[PDB]
């Protein structure tokens, strides 16, 4: 099966999917398109919004559809019907508040404003819950790593950008990004991807 | 399984799993609450929201990922994989949208120009993009009805309440919800429901 992977040049709602390919050792062209490029692109989608994934010609969008598509009957899903509830619950979770943030506005204070509420009023809020969660338990759900975690350390990466004290009292949380990206196949894809901010 | 559904007296993120209870004939306790119980539930919820599914002591959360694990091994789901993530990114954009709305916002002023900007532009667009992913097909995904048509039905119920006129130019819309109502299990949940505004 042929896999094409449209998206902006960065990780953003796209790179749980490019994590899921390099930890499944599953080959995909990994488009990234401009602006420029975009309005001629959306024109011609379902529904206007990116990431797609094309596969035998087939278009599939939604970033957590196509994720949990793929992860179906693999090591990353959850072990257990429930454990599989739980995976979509934090992903949801996680997804809700990365979705409150303004990426696309235009006028530049009222970006920074939000940003700047979200990550000091609710980001902490967010980190004692997963804590807690957690527990002292290896991984987030089950005994064993599933995409959650993989969601995880990706939405961390991008948070901790713009506040990177946010985790100096979750030494739990550190250690759980590391853990992930301590799996060779998604410290492979870390290592030779491109570079961004987002 | 003893099955508890908490959330406040109203459809909003509740109904879908509701109506899937309802179909597949699994017996539940509806527990509807004031606000006045509110936050003593909401610090005993491990994320602070609703709704919440207790399952024989063992709660859940985020209403979507409750509703998929509910439909788990059902043809309600969708019944191949590809269909399934279908059934997944449809939700998922129809949860989207309805996730703009300022539900919670206390100036009535601000809220009443929110929902008249979300309902004059995107509304339409989405509407578009509905009708058009539909076509002269029977339901959204497949040969059968899926919990994608269910929500479909649920989010354009609470939609119409604000404008009435909203599918009057999408007749194949209207029949997909009367096509979901018209279901035996679904016909008698809606005349059972208490009813309320949202
Ligand atoms: C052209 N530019 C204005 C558009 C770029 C949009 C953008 O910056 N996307 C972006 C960037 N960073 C994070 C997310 C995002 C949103 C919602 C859930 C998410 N989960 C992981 C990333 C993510 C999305
Ligand atoms: C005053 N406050 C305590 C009540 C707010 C509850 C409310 O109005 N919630 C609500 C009401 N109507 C629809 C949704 C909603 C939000 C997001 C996705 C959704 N999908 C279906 C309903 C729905 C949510
Ligand atoms: N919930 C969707 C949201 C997709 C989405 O909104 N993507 C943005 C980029 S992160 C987009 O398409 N922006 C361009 C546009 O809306 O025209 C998902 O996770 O795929
Ligand atoms: N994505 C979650 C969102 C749940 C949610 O935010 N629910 C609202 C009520 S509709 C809530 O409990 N808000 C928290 C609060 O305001 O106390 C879901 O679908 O379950
Ligand atoms: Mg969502």
């Amino acid at each position: 099966p042929n896999y094409k992977l449209t998206y902006f040049n960065m990780r953003g709602r796209a790179e749980i999917i490019r994590y899921i390919f390099a930890y499944l050792d599953i080959q995909y062209e990994d488009h990234r398109i401009e602006q420029a490029d975009w309005p001629e692109i959306k024109s011609t989608l379902p529904f206007g919004k990116i990431p797609i994934l094309e596969v035998d010609g087939l278009t599939l969008h939604q970033s957590l559809a196509i994720a949990r598509y793929l992860t179906k009957n693999t090591d990353l899903a959850g072990n257990t019907e429930m454990e599989q509830c739980h995976v979509d619950a934090i992903v949801d979770t996680l997804d809700d508040f990365m979705s409150c943030f303004p990426w696309a506005e235009k006028k530049q204070d009222v970006k920074e404003q939000m940003f700047n509420e979200l990550l000091t009023y609710n980001a902490p809020h967010l980190m004692q819950d997963l804590d807690t969660y957690l527990g002292g338990r290896e991984w987030l759900i089950g005994n064993s790593v599933t995409w959650a975690d993989f969601y995880w350390e990706i939405c961390s990466t991008t948070l901790l950008v713009f506040k990177p004290d946010l985790l100096d009292n979750h030494p739990r949380l550190v250690t759980l990004r590391k853990k992930v990206q301590a799996i060779p196949a998604v410290a492979n894809w870390i290592k030779r991807r491109p570079q961004t901010k987002l």
